[PDB]
DNA sequence: CTGTATATTGCG
DNA sequence: TCGCAATAATACA
């Protein structure tokens, strides 16, 4: 069964997709295989100001892809056994491909993301977005674009949901066009968490 | 009276 | 501790 979170131009399933034991055991390798981008690689460009991203990022995905975001590329490392078995396993729950996996890891509470959409260019029109989450639980927050700022024009609620370990989210079109997601500070978490999203990207 | 868009600070 | 409006400076359209 599905979680159907909806509203106005929202549209997401959750659904865990692995038991205790087997998650433990994927985040275990994901924390032993995955190489994390350091240095000059882990720094963005937000409001004309540059900052060490409050997190760990990787890209892997097929050759000769890019991904940029606030000022940084990404080129994506080659697949490794553990993306591969949750790509083909994602795809074979959803009927969805992916050729692409930005993998975000919050070493505790105070990592975190900031308020965003996934409307790249270099993202394919009307793609879903599949967010694979391992570790500790931590709230994901919707909030709608005409619901933010000084005088909003649309008083939107806004829609939070725990990630669970094992726990698949899917971002369906055009839940990215009207609304804005984070990973919000946490300070009660105290343990590492590693989320994947699986995309299809343009070459 | 009025373009649009975007990580931490500075409040509450 | 949590939420969030304001905003570091441009870069557009
Ligand atoms: O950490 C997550 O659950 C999602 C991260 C995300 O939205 C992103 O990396 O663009
Ligand atoms: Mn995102």
């Amino acid at each position: 069964s599905w979680r159907h979170i909806r509203a106005e131009g929202l549209d997401s399933s959750y659904t865990v997709l692995f038991g205790k034991a087997e998650a433990d055991e994927i985040f275990q390798e994901l924390e032993k295989e995955v190489e994390y981008f350091t240095g000059a690689l882990a720094r963005v460009q937000v409001f004309g100001k540059w900052h060490s991203v409050p997190r760990k990022q990787a890209t892997y995905g097929d050759a000769g892809l890019t991904y940029t975001f606030s000022g940084l590329t990404l080129s994506p490392k080659p697949w490794i056994p553990v993306l591969e078995r949750i790509r083909d396993h994602v795809s074979g729950v959803t009927g969805q491909t992916f050729n692409f996996v930005l993998i975000n890891r919050y070493k505790d509470g105070s990592d975190h993301i900031g308020e965003h959409r996934d409307d790249c260019r270099e993202l394919a029109p009307g793609s879903p977005i599949a967010s694979v989450s391992f570790g500790a639980s931590r709230d994901f927050v919707f909030r709608h674009k005409d619901s933010r700022g000084k005088s909003p024009s649309r008083r939107v609620a806004v829609v939070r949901l725990p990630l669970a370990h094992g726990s698949l989210l899917m971002m369906n079109h055009p839940t990215n066009t009207h609304w804005y997601h984070s990973l919000p500070v946490r300070k009660k978490v105290l343990a590492p968490r590693v989320n994947l999203t699986f995309r299809k990207i343009l070459l």
